[PDB]
């Protein structure tokens, strides 16, 4: 089965510059060659070029709305491509806003998709409950169908399209919460396992009442959207908002395990690598291994280890 | 619901100095004001003076008998004040020795209640069998009906009156035990879960049953003493007894969460936390940062988010 | 219950210089002084004194293949005499092949013993599927018995007889598993518990389901043979194949514990060790404390604390 990297250098989603970096840090860390020896089929899109909208004023708080607008709906017409041929899509990202581009896209061609959020944030405000107007933990907010004409429709967003619903998705990891987006989940009722829930039930239980919830019922295509700063700092230092008492290495793994496990992982999204947030070249180091790690474990590299099949090694 | 704040700056609890400065590090990091965010009235009562008493000969092996007694005897009358008001006691202590007056002024007015002894040590060492003239190691053998008589009369602690027996007391976190200690606990059949315990249930399964086991049968306020060492070193560095394979701030966390839950705290302790002994200003600000995390967990703040009732944030 | 230090300071290994020096910095740590402290006899047998088979030419890929042999044939002999009288068996080593003398000699007064094996790596690979040369790596080849002339008689090896069937054997934290070894195990089926499986049940339930699968049917001696490497860098540093998302220190010890429980330990070794290969002296001090606090730990010394029989503390 196909797989294809798509680089998408991009950070207007937030105020701290360095997160184009990210791709090319995956990229060094050798994420393409790790990956072309599973038995996986792989190509490399490159990294998308994203066009600057030139006086992109302020939609009220919401900062550079037509530039995150665009590039996104640039990312959604990639996206659909490679899904359109039938193969996994890997995104190497920027901050989080690109996931609308990296949901959207997927949603096209498989509109019954569901989506396993790993964040310490929903990432989810509106442009009315920003207390900042970035854009990187709004992305489900646009998404959404149920949140469709409570919030201003916003310079660049006029080609996104609710794709899924709120039942359709669920959390893993959640800590940091804002007043506002802690309604709103509550009120739309959504499935989350919030630090207090992994604490516990355990990593073990979390993951198989998440899947009975999501595929429970019928067999739909997965869409994984991985925030870095899901597991914790001393896991994941290089990321714009890190927040303590996170995801172990561990449980992040076990995390990736079981979705490959279900042979129903559609979408995947590594989004928010920072590169230059490090405080020493050994954090860079750090949140990129295991940043690259938990892209091999979604892809079969399993940790008691892994075999070539009609091998016989005796 | 009302909450007050207690100043207890003691240390002569035990030999290294800084522990006074407790106090002055949790109010500077903002404690006060950041209670008053949540759905509770917040009243602080400022910092206790302690009379020093001249002269304070060691009883033996104990030290500062005299100057310890009459602090808690004065802590007792301040706590008992307040709890008779029905309003909820937040204790920032120094030593933990204090606890003697924190639980003796508690129960004078809930002379029901239970004790959930979260720390590293049981705290419980008879002016017997401490190899440490020390007293914020014994503040339990003081306390215990079963203990009355079992060594001689402390000068300065003739008002205390043993007001919970080892019925009503569970520690969590327990690591470094002394052979004397043990033994007590072993005797007296005292409920705990030692780390080895937590490692076997889950901090999940040992609050469901450190709840049926004090709250099984009848329901009653629940007196919070909590030693900072209580969790690892990692977190809770300015410690001074610090003692690896420690609780994590997760469950340090899961622990208070769930004590808010149930709606029956009474008496609080934010015991040992120590300025001066962090080895850079980082681990001060961090065990800081994570005794206020507890602090503001005792009362509400989640971690899936909180949100206030009667706002439609849409 | 007698106890009997054994150091084997060898090192031929692996590539990396160092590990030789455990057994003298475990015993200046005080590990000797330490353990007379429990309820045990203890008799330090001293260091073995190894030695160097000149001109010892590669057998195809392995290295120091005939000074390996004789090493672990001298420490098996050792082994194989203490046992003999009725006294369990503690080795400090370095590098792990020196299991093969530990285990091998153990075998010849308990031929019905298992083995818990905590280790990263199942150390289990043959002459014919090393990518390295290294015989730290293989220990385990040449022990079972299912894997009897699946390999190259090694010069050297001429003594060695497969004592333990794949059934007496498991695993504990497996994490770093070559192609080749995996498919061992697969094959000869071996019970263990990689990291994921750590995960998903949690050290509580791990230890029930091993002692159940290896003593379920029938009551047997246990060596216990612990790759110090088994536990997270963090806590294990000093050693020569670290890797990331290990066992905790908590669990680390909450294992040595329930092995006491048994009052089956037979056998224990304390390999890999290496004091050179710490970035810092805490980093030094940090892992042997660890390779102590573990062992004082299979022999009784309990978290919840201890205290000694028939000494009235009052
Ligand atoms: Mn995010
Ligand atoms: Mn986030
Ligand atoms: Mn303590
Ligand atoms: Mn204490
Ligand atoms: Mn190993
Ligand atoms: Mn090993």
């Amino acid at each position: 089965k196909p797989i294809e990297i798509i680089g998408a250098p991009f950070s207007k989603g937030q105020p701290r510059g360095g997160v184009e970096k990210g791709p090319a840090a995956l990229r060094k860390a050798g994420l393409v060659e790790k990956l072309k020896e599973t038995e996986y089929n792989v190509r490399d899109h490159g990294d998308l070029a994203f066009v600057d909208v030139p006086n992109d004023s302020p939609f009220q708080i919401v900062k550079n709305p037509r530039s995150v607008g665009k590039a996104n709906e640039q990312l959604a017409a990639v996206v659909a491509e490679t899904q359109k041929n039938g193969t996994i899509s890997v995104v190497l990202g920027g901050d989080h806003s690109m996931a609308i581009g990296s949901i959207s896209g997927h949603a096209r061609v498989h509109p019954d998709l569901c989506v396993i959020w790993v964040d310490a944030h929903t990432d989810i405000n509106t442009p009315l409950t920003t207390s900042s107007g970035n854009l990187h933990g709004q992305p489900v907010a646009f998404l959404l169908k149920e949140l469709k004409g409570k919030f201003p429709d916003v310079p660049g967003f006029s080609w996104v399209t609710p794709c899924i619903s709120a039942k359709d998705i669920v959390y893993i990891g959640l800590r940091d919460v804002d007043p506002g987006e802690h309604y709103i989940i509550k009120t739309l009722g959504i499935k989350y396992f919030s630090m207090t829930e992994v604490d516990k039930l355990g990593i073990g239980k979390v993951m198989e009442e998440t899947f009975s919830y999501l595929l429970g019922r019928k067999k739909r295509p997965i869409h994984l959207s991985f925030c870095v700063d899901g597991l914790d700092p001393v896991f994941t230092p290089a990321t714009g908002t890190p927040v303590v008492g996170g995801l172990s290495y561990r449980e992040g793994l076990y995390i990736t395990e079981e979705i490959y496990k279900t042979g129903l992982l559609s979408g995947l999204d590594i989004m928010e690598v920072n590169p230059t947030l490090g405080k020493t070249p050994e954090e860079v180091t750090r949140t990129v291994n295991t940043a690259v790690a938990l892209t091999l474990s979604c892809f079969g590299t399993k940790r008691e280890g892994n075999h070539k099949p009609e091998t016989d090694y005796l």
